[PDB]
């Protein structure tokens, strides 16, 4: 059951690690499943799927919604709207768009920052070089809160040079913390269904997990 599986979860993660359950294939109900066994944090891949889901789950007053996956910049304002964290904000155009929509419309995301220190065919994410040249005005945006970054392995990638991935951001957002004092860089979100052990050992503060919570 999910309470039994968040439970088994729970037990193996300190508490500097926050679970998010990644609900895309699961319905409503299972949501609410998972809220009565004490679950807050639910992430989706995709603005529109989410935002269908919703409307039913509004009285529960704590649900913090995570945006997960690939945000293009004409979804932004619904992004904005509906979400409390972004964690793919990729570019300088992405993070500059939310913030004057969020300044428009009296919101404030939480953001990570998705970082690209490896080649990947089919990922986006800043260029290290840009991100560290791009940190004075990252920390002018006013109506945002940058929280920390997002790190996600190629897919493929082994074991070792996924430990070695993780390792590197938490070195790097550390170096960039030091870099740009303004910000409240505390965050990192990195662990997916198969590495969340080897980002949790190397200082994951976010982790993504689905099946593994919810039913098959």
């Amino acid at each position: 059951q999910i309470a039994e599986r968040l439970a088994s979860l729970r037990s193996q993660l300190p508490p500097s690690v926050q679970l998010i359950a990644v609900s895309k294939n699961h319905p409503a109900a299972a949501i609410r499943e998972a809220y009565a066994a004490g679950q807050r944090h639910f992430g989706e891949n995709r603005v529109q799927e989410a935002i269908a889901k919703q409307a039913e789950l509004t009285d529960l007053p704590d649900l913090t919604w995570h945006l997960l996956g690939k945000l293009q910049s004409n979804k932004a304002r619904k992004a904005v709207e509906h979400f409390d964290w972004i964690h793919s904000v990729d570019s300088w155009a992405l993070a500059e768009r939310l913030d004057r929509i969020a300044g428009e419309l009296g919101r404030s995301p939480k953001l990570c920052l998705q970082v690209k220190l490896l080649p990947d065919p089919n990922k986006a994410g800043w260029d290290p070089a840009d991100l560290r040249a791009e940190l004075p005005q990252l920390s002018q945006l006013q109506q945002v809160q940058i929280r920390g970054l997002m790190v996600i392995a190629p897919l493929g990638l082994t074991a070792a040079e996924t430990q070695a991935l993780f390792a590197q951001a938490r070195t790097f957002a550390a170096e960039l913390q030091q870099q740009a004092p303004q910000l409240r860089l505390t965050e990192l979100s990195m662990g997916m269904s198969s590495d969340w052990p080897l980002a949790v050992a190397e200082g994951a503060t976010w982790i993504r997990v689905g099946t593994q919570l919810f039913g098959p």
